[PDB]
């Protein structure tokens, strides 16, 4: 019965209230594993497929909401494939007028992309290392490719989130907007807490890793939180492996803008990679990100198969796909250049975006009624 992004985010969406929404991916494409092989193992992807999905929700002509997703499908063979959603950022500017439910939205999105075939990233992927040839220019006289592959739809399915509180992530000056509220580290984690366990509860088998940590803290608080969680096997830790040494960095997977990468990058500077394991890895990080601006952070992890087979290839309608990288970014760039202390930030975004999209691609954002009764 749900299908299309319209039916997912209609059914969160109040009752009889007009929406609309942006929803804008990136071309997929080759990149390197998201976990640094080692020389022992056995496998190596053979591709490692990674695409951003960008969503931005729309009111009464301003934007309000927005979301930052990549999806990597990892590939070792012909049988065996898992993909991991990885939630990047997620962010509110207070220019919204009438009630709705925030997480109710983000976890409809995810399970949007929870129901795409993994397939549909594979169909057209750009290399990571392409082909060219270059004529000089001496040759004119005064007288004058894409890789696809296939996986199974059902695989093993992998959510990855990092929790830190900010002023803001995605709508520059919008903690000046007093209508806005700024989440606490602590209210930050329950809140991603509630959207990935109604997540599992909704959409994935009973036979599902879930796990959480909440690094430099010890394991003693983590336990009594997750005793409040509805999906029964919630675990304190992580979804990640523990191969030679249990060094960091051949398990620590490597995110844009992630924490843990970023702390990664710092050791290879120092030549410590060789000899930071992972309980370490976690204290030492604790340390300077807390030390930075001392604060909550939680890392969860999900690790498990879908209840039903992910079957959709996103219509246009779904997603809206622009032609090249620089196009990705302009558009992005409308909702996260612009400046938030005042609504007419949240107005230029949308009048911005609604022109790019009519002008350079005859597109309108799409719109959406409510359905859910109060």
């Amino acid at each position: 019965h749900m299908m299309s992004l319209n039916d997912f985010l209609s059914s969160v969406l109040p009752v009889s209230e007009q929406f609309e929404y942006l929803s804008l991916q990136s071309i997929p494409l080759e990149t390197h594993a998201v976990v640094t092989p080692n020389k022992d193992d056995k496998r190596v992807p053979k591709s490692t497929i990674k695409t951003q999905h960008f969503f931005s929700l729309f009111h009464q002509g301003k934007v309000f909401f927005s979301l930052e997703v990549y999806v990597y499908v990892t590939l070792w063979d012909e049988a065996d494939a898992e993909r991991l959603i990885f939630v990047s950022k997620a962010d509110t500017n207070g220019y919204c007028n009438t009630r709705v439910s925030v997480r109710d939205i983000t976890k409809i999105i995810l399970e949007f992309i929870l129901s795409i075939d993994p397939n549909y990233y594979l169909q057209k992927v750009k290399p990571a290392i392409r082909s060219y040839k270059k004529i000089s220019p001496e040759l004119i006289s005064a007288a004058s490719l894409y890789l696809s592959f296939t996986c199974p739809r059902e695989i093993l399915t992998k959510i990855c989130l990092f929790t830190r509180p900010a002023s803001q992530y995605l709508f520059p000056d919008s903690s000046k907007n007093s209508k806005k509220h700024i989440l606490n580290g602590e209210e930050l984690m329950k809140w991603w807490g509630f959207i990935l366990d109604r997540l599992l509860i909704e959409c994935f088998q009973n036979d599902t890793q879930a796990k959480l940590r909440i690094p430099g803290e010890d394991p003693a608080r983590v336990r009594s939180y997750l005793r409040g969680m509805k999906y029964p096997l919630w675990q304190v830790g992580d979804i990640f492996t523990s191969k030679e040494n249990s060094l960091a960095v051949y398990n620590i997977p490597l995110f844009p803008d992630d924490p843990k990468a970023r702390f990664i990058h710092q050791l290879a500077e120092e030549d410590r990679l060789l000899k930071v394991s992972l309980s370490s890895f976690w204290i030492e990080l604790q340390e300077r990100q807390e030390f930075k601006l001392s604060v909550t952070s939680s890392v969860m992890g999900i690790s498990g198969y879908s209840l039903a087979t992910p079957s959709l290839f996103p219509s246009s309608a779904d997603v809206i796909v622009p032609k090249s990288r620089k196009q990705f970014r302009a558009i992005k760039k409308y909702i996260t250049g612009e400046e938030y202390d005042t609504e007419e930030g949240a107005i230029e975004a949308f009048t911005n975006i609604r022109d790019f999209l009519l002008l350079r691609m005859a597109t309108n954002l799409q719109s959406l009624t409510g359905k859910r009764e109060h």
